[PDB]
């Protein structure tokens, strides 16, 4: 009764779809960071029977002849989990859905010690992507993400995530417009949009807080605090990399409650979705009867262009297909015949239609609110959507009752660019984008549709059960 | 029970060091409230909690106030509010210690017709600016909606009002356009066809008979009509009119890695108003107006945002209309206003600038508050604040009486200052006027700051203005 | 190579991110992907600093300011190995002449030296 009731609200089964929205919101709030977003699906994992490997061993002794469920994490910001099944071969290809799990941030900076100005406590902080503008003052901000540290007595260099929700512990104020001109946007993104932590009254550093390699680097109150966020000592803190990012927790709202309000959507809402859909779908796979081999690889540094070993360039997925076949048949598997039969869904929030901006929205080519899945289409290369991805995806559609829609730039307008081309050529196996739209891309707060997060659970799932048999209809 | 009574003044009127509940009372006291009518109602309940009774402005006081005079207030259009205690022994030579705030915030007004027609399906209301809002900080903002509702019951001719409140829902958001198109994504927005609230995006009832019976039908959305209808216990055919608010539905909070900030919406003058409010609460509770010879007040003005030139804003003369009132109705004799006026202080209590770290170039030096220190007096030799030499002196000489500190602000001389009601009150009583009040960063953004201990240390300055301004005035004579 | 404080225009270099001359080599942290260097990597090269007696400096871009790209990016994406971004530091970059310590040169083999001998030890101490 209870297994049945957390089948419905998780994987829709019992078309309720307020549940979901509300697990995504939970989830947004209670992993602010990359690296807790990455360990909340790591333990996800776990809890549905997928086995971690590690990339560090040789995965011939941890994989055999039947298959089985996996996941692997490099850096602590790129996953891949998958499922091979024992009567995979080379020619049923692999279904994949790429997303990535980086979002607009700030970022402590190496050094993040300023003066105290007049009094007040400020961190130095750095954007990462094109945050540290207007929709950044005013906003509560909380701190977190990744410590290093070293026992006391010890020479291992251990990590904890910390993070400070529900305090802010800081804000970037905005002058008063009374001021007039200089209150004008927009702002020095290093002189002006600086975060105000404290300001502090009349216990200076003690002889073993001064032994931390940090000491000098950040201030002793933020070296304390996150020191006892992790329950370790000062003097063992070896570095850090710290968010700032906004704590308010998303909502559903509308005066129907048509909408969901929350932060970091770009591409969290993709990712959620697409890895609630392939943990619905592995409750009902038997790896020892299956014949196929399906994957959410989840990646870093999207946002600044993919090119780091974290990210879509970085080859993680391409890792994991050729790391589980060689294990797995323990003799030659043809890498290219593998691809040649692969679809990859490059799974990424696109622009819901804004009605204040009609004159941005190309006319047939936009979509909305709780309708579907939108395919992200682009004749110059931005995106790596085909004819014939279009056409599979639409038949797929409609064989497991899914609404699509369509995204693509006015010709008067601009694109932005996905890791959907990057895995596409890196592979050579035809890739597919698409994702789940928003309003507002890129500000701290976005917005989508209430039903969407369900929506995209539910055609994603669909996906990982008919890619295979209605891509056999193109053969 | 006598412990918590003892504990609770503690709390309100920090008599036991205890600044941070009084914070939580204000973050509670801002998001319970979100309009101006709230506001004005929720100090009216805690007024008569406190045993002031209510004087209607429609009819004449010489019955309702007598010799022994007491505690009392009146009400101006919702939103424009009068406290007083009045003294037996009060003479005209006394004069009247006056604190004046405004309880209006920058905010967004549903227009007299807010529907929409939809657009690809999205729902929207047609809205308005109070003050200077609608700009990039209400962008991405959860908007709940809230205010007074006009209604007539079936089968009545009497004309009656409810307040509404969305909270914590929150019904609308301003959606900002995403980067990726370019230039089209880039700020200052239109106010009029760019910043609209988007309300819903509703999908496949129609309008029944008697709902087509409200003078609000074709006036905006049914489905608004019905969800504020619902809100007031009320049918849609009984809806007359109506004044709704826009507002950040984000609940205030502490902040700060050593919890030094209070971050809320609406500070701008809602704070001081609190602070001042509750300050006049705290003293009340120790005045026997038998014994008493003094005139307290505390008086709240809407319409500061827009230049006070309404009724209820701080031109329309509440203060004045009361204190002319009240003391007719107290001596049942000739009063000479000009002596009563001529020996009052009126606190116009204000919020002002604390220093932003980041923006150093606009702050005067030696002349900007800090947080958690205490009140800030607003001073400018061009007529922008009332504040005089004496006047300063006097807060100077109130604060080293009573152990709170005073701050400043005044603008750098190649800067420019806000105007508050203070040089408006001086003028019209002819009394001296000492514009002061509690500093915030970040005056008219959506979400403000201020210090943590900040309420508590207005609260405190506030309380000791009613106990000793009278006595510390009599000094300069 | 990377850049050394310039005293002359003070208003490019951010503060507690630059290099001087004769101290070290110097950290290339960028977090917008124009460096490979991430919190390992940093915390890798000052454990290695630490145990040969290597001194390690900052340089990273003001907020306001513009960055150059290296190789590493490149090199972390095809390997899919860790990489940091280092390098000994100079003035004038790009110049027909350029300018650097007289005895960073030294400094930059002694700690190269250091990493080709203790790099595989210390890695080992984050597994
Ligand atoms: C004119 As400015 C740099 O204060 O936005
Ligand atoms: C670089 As993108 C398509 O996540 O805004
Ligand atoms: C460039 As515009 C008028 O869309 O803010
Ligand atoms: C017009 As004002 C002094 O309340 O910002
Ligand atoms: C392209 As370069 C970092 O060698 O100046
Ligand atoms: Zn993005
Ligand atoms: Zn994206
Ligand atoms: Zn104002
Ligand atoms: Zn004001």
């Amino acid at each position: 009764k209870e297994k049945k009731e957390n089948e419905n609200s998780w994987c829709i089964l019992e078309h309720n779809y307020e549940d979901i929205a509300q697990e995504f919101i939970d989830f947004i709030y209670k992993n602010p960071t990359t690296y807790h977003v990455v360990s909340f699906f790591a333990e996800l994992l776990d809890k549905h029977n997928f086995k971690y490997l590690s990339e560090k061993s040789n995965w011939q002794d941890s994989i055999g002849e039947d298959g089985g469920k996996f996941y692997t994490i490099r850096n602590g910001t790129n996953l891949s989990a998958f499922i091979l099944g024992k009567n995979w071969r080379a020619e049923k290809g692999v279904g994949v859905i790429g997303s990535h799990v980086d979002a607009l941030t700030v970022k402590l900076k190496p050094v993040s010690f300023k003066d105290t100005a007049e009094g007040y406590g400020r961190i130095a902080v750095a954007p990462y992507g094109g945050t540290l503008n207007e929709l950044w003052l005013d906003r509560d901000l909380g701190i977190g993400g990744r410590l290093l540290y070293k026992k006391k007595g010890t020479n291992e260099i251990k990590s904890a995530l910390v993070d400070s929700t529900p305090l802010p512990v800081c804000r970037i104020p905005s002058l008063a417009p009374h001021f007039g001109k200089p209150a004008e946007g927009p702002f020095d993104k290093e002189d002006q949009t600086i975060p105000v932590i404290g300001f502090p009254t009349p216990e200076p550093p003690t002889d073993d807080e001064k032994k931390s390699p940090l000491f000098g680097k950040h201030c002793i109150h933020l070296l304390r605090y996150v020191a006892k966020l992790a329950g370790v000592e000062v003097s063992e803190l070896i570095q850090m990399d710290l968010d700032l990012f906004d704590v308010q927790k998303g909502t559903i709202g509308g005066i129907g409650k048509h909408f969901l309000f929350a932060p970091r959507l770009d591409d969290r809402l993709c990712s959620f979705a697409a890895m609630i859909a392939l943990i619905c779908y592995a409750k009902d796979v038997n790896t020892e009867e299956s014949d196929l081999f399906s994957t959410v690889t989840l990646y870093d540094n999207e946002e600044i262009g993919s090119l780091t070993r974290q990210g879509a360039k970085g080859g993680l997925l391409e890792s994991v297909v050729e790391r589980s076949s060689s294990a797995f048949t323990k003799k030659p598997v043809d890498l290219h015949t593998v691809w040649a039969n692969s679809i990859i869904l490059s799974a990424d929030v696109n622009h819901l239609y804004n009605p204040n901006f009609p004159e941005v929205y190309l006319k047939n080519h936009f979509p909305v609110p709780n309708v579907g899945i939108t395919l992200s289409l682009d004749p110059n290369g931005h995106m790596a959507t085909d004819v014939v991805g279009t056409a599979l995806v639409e038949e797929l559609a409609r064989r497991n009752g899914d609404k699509v829609q369509y995204f693509q730039i006015k010709n008067n307008s601009r694109s932005g660019g996905t890791i959907g081309p990057s895995l596409a050529s890196q592979t050579g196996a035809r890739t597919i984008d698409l994702g789940i739209a928003q309003l507002s891309m890129h500000s701290i707060r976005a917005a989508t549709g209430s039903k969407d997060v369900g929506l995209g659970v539910k055609f994603f799932n669909g996906f990982f059960k008919h890619w295979r048999s209605v891509y056999d209809e193109f053969g």
